[PDB]
C-alpha cells in the first residue's frame, strides 16, 4: 500500500531501475525543469531532438555506467507559466504508463525548480501523487496465466523534505484504496458483483473500522419498509436485491449530515425494453454509483475526516424475463408517490427515488448527494470525460465546482429546466418515469427532484454515465472503470465540510 517516499538529496538517492527528469517547453523546445548533473545530461542529448517538453511528453532512453538509473525517462511539463494541478496529474500519469510498459519497478523523480512559479509544491506534490496512484492500477484479469503488467513498488521524490511530501503521499494513498476499490467493483464480473455481493463489501467495511455502522435490507425488508420502485425493478431479477445503508458519524455533536446515495444495478439488460446487445455490453458498470460511495466511505473511514455521512446504496440487477416489472404499469415509492413506467430501461431513477424518500424518512440529511449511470444523454451532453451534474443549491454547486477543478475530476452543471418538469406528466400517476421531450438527463434529475417533495434539503445529483467507464483509455484514468468522483467527493467533503 505505501508507494510514495521523499528524498532530500539528490547525491544520497538510492539506485532505482528508472529516473524520471522533468523538463518545460521554452520556444518549442525542452527546457530543463531541474538542475540536472552535467554527465546525466550528455546520455539523453540524443533525445533532444524529438522531444520538445510538451505536457506529457516522454523519451525513453539507457543510462550508461555514469548514470545511477539505467532507465531515464524524460517527462514534458509544457509551458513553466502554464503549469496547473491537471497538467501535473496527467503528465506523472502518463510517465507511470511509460514506466510500467518499460517494466520499471522502483523510479526515482527529480522535482522541478518551481520556486519562481505560483505554484505551490504541496499542490504539484498532490497531483504527482495521484497521476502515478492513479495509473498504478491494474484492472482484473483473467487470463489462464497471468499477463498482467507488474505494479511500481516504490517511487521516490528527489528533492522534497520528507516532512512536507509524505504526509501528502500518505494522505493520497488512503484515498486511493478508495478509488481502487470503486474501480475492481465495476470492473469485476456481474455475475459476481451481485447485490449480495455489494452488501458484504459494505459489510466487511463496517465491520474494519469501528466508525462505521451497516444496515442491510433484502427484498423482504425492501418490499416492508413499501419501496415498491426499487421491489419493482427488482421483481425479475434472478439474484436477490438489497438496500444498503452505511452510517460514519465522525462528528457526533454536528447535526450536519451529507447522505451520499449511488445507484446499484449491477447488470443492466434493459428489462422488457430491452438493450440492443452493443448498448448492453459494458452494463456490468451501471451499478458505479454504488461503487463510489462505497470507495468513498472506504477513503471516509481511512482518513477519519470528522464529518457525519451516511450512504445509501439500492442495488439488483434489471432483469428480461417472465417476472420482470411491466411496460406501461403503475408502481408506487415508499411515500406514496406513483410512477407510470414509460420505459423499463429507465430504472435506476426509480431505484434511486425510493433511496431518496428513505434518506429523508430517518437520515434527517443535511445535503443529499447522488451519483448515477444515469442516462445516455448524458453521454450526447458532455461525452466520457466530463460529468454534468444538477443542483437545486448554489452554495454546494459551486463547492462542487471548485473541488472538481482542483481534483482535476470534470463537472458541469447543468439547469433543472422548471418547463421540463411537466415532461414527466402522466395521466394516472405522479409521474411517468421518462420525458416526453429529448433532454433526457434533465429530466431524468428533475424526475428525481420529485422524491424530495418540497423538502428543504441541498441536493446534488451526479449523472457519471459518460466518465464511469472508459472503452478507450484517457487521461487521467486507466482503461474501463475510471472510479471518477470518488477524489473529486472526499476533497469537497474534507474542504468543505470538516474544517
Ligand atoms: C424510436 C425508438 C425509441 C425505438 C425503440 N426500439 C423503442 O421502441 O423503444
Ligand atoms: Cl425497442
Ligand atoms: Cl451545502
Ligand atoms: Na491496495
Ligand atoms: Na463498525
Ligand atoms: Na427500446
Ligand atoms: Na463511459
Ligand atoms: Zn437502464
Ligand atoms: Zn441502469
Amino acid at each position: 500500500v505505501v508507494l510514495l517516499y521523499s528524498q532530500a538529496s539528490w547525491d544520497q538517492r538510492s539506485k532505482a531501475d528508472a529516473l524520471v527528469l522533468p523538463f518545460w517547453m521554452k520556444n518549442s523546445k525542452a527546457q530543463e525543469a531541474a538542475v540536472v548533473d552535467e554527465d546525466y545530461k550528455l546520455v539523453y542529448q540524443n533525445a533532444l531532438s524529438n522531444f520538445s517538453g510538451k505536457k506529457g511528453e516522454t523519451a525513453f532512453l539507457f543510462g550508461n555506467d555514469h548514470t545511477k538509473e539505467q532507465k531515464i525517462v524524460l517527462l514534458g511539463l509544457g509551458k513553466s507559466e502554464e503549469v496547473s494541478g491537471t497538467t501535473v496529474l496527467e503528465a506523472y500519469a502518463q510517465a507511470t504508463t511509460v514506466l510500467r510498459k518499460a517494466k520499471c519497478k522502483t523510479v526515482n523523480i527529480l522535482f522541478p525548480t518551481i520556486s519562481q512559479l505560483r505554484f505551490s509544491v504541496e499542490e504539484f506534490l498532490t497531483n504527482l501523487a495521484a497521476g502515478v496512484l492513479s495509473l498504478n492500477y491494474n484492472y482484473p484479469t483473467y487470463h489462464k496465466v497471468d499477463t498482467s503488467l507488474p505494479f511500481l513498488e516504490k517511487v521516490t521524490v528527489i528533492g522534497i523534505v520528507s516532512k512536507v511530501g509524505d504526509k501528502i503521499f500518505r494522505k493520497e494513498e488512503s484515498l486511493f484504496e478508495g478509488v481502487y476499490l470503486t474501480r475492481d467493483l465495476v470492473n469485476t464480473n456481474a455475475d459476481e458483483v451481485t447485490p449480495e455481493k455489494l452488501a458484504a463489501v459494505a459489510k466487511g467495511l463496517a465491520g474494519e473500522f469501528a466508525s462505521l455502522d451497516v444496515k442491510i435490507l433484502d427484498r423482504k425488508a425492501i418490499l416492508k419498509e413499501k419501496m415498491g420502485l426499487l421491489a419493482a425493478v427488482a421483481k425479475g431479477a434472478a439474484v436477490e436485491p438489497r438496500f444498503i445503508v452505511l452510517d460514519y458519524q465522525g462528528k457526533p455533536k454536528s447535526k450536519d449530515r451529507t447522505v451520499l446515495i449511488g445507484k446499484g444495478v449491477t447488470f443492466d439488460s434493459g428489462g422488457l425494453d430491452l438493450k440492443p446487445g452493443k448498448a448492453m455490453i459494458t452494463m456490468k458498470e451501471d451499478m458505479a454509483g454504488a461503487a463510489t460511495v462505497l470507495g468513498i466511505f472506504s477513503a471516509l473511514a481511512s482518513l477519519e475526516l470528522p464529518i457525519n455521512v451516511t450512504g445509501i446504496i439500492p442495488a439488483t440487477e434489471n432483469a428480461i424475463g417472465s417476472a420482470a416489472y411491466k411496460m406501461g404499469d403503475v408502481y408506487v415509492g415508499m411515500t406514496g408517490l406513483s410512477v407510470e413506467i414509460g420505459s423499463t430501461d429507465a430504472e435506476g431513477r426509480l431505484i434511486l427515488a425510493d433511496a431518496i424518500s428513505y434518506a429523508l424518512k430517518y437520515c434527517n440529511p443535511t445535503r443529499i448527494i447522488d451519483f448515477a449511470t444515469l442516462t445516455g444523454a448524458m453521454v450526447v451532453s458532455l461525452g466520457e470525460s466530463v460529468a454534468g451534474f444538477f443542483a437545486n443549491n448554489d452554495v454546494l454547486a459551486r463547492d462542487l465546482a471548485e473541488a472538481s477543478s482542483e481534483t482535476g475530476e470534470a463537472l458541469w452543471r447543468m439547469p433543472l429546466v422548471e418547463k421540463y418538469d411537466q415532461a414527466l406528466h402522466s395521466d394516472i400517476a405522479d409521474m411517468k418515469n421518462i420525458g416526453s421531450n429529448r433532454a433526457g438527463s434533465i429530466t431524468a434529475a428533475l424526475f428525481l427532484q420529485r422524491f424530495l417533495e418540497d423538502n428543504p434539503v441541498a441536493w446534488a445529483h451526479l449523472d457519471i454515465a459518460g466518465t464511469a467507464y472508459h472503452e478507450k483509455e484517457e487521461l487521467p484514468y486507466p482503461k474501463y472503470a475510471t472510479g471518477f468522483g470518488v477524489r473529486c467527493l472526499i476533497h469537497y467533503m474534507e474542504k468543505f465540510l470538516s474544517k
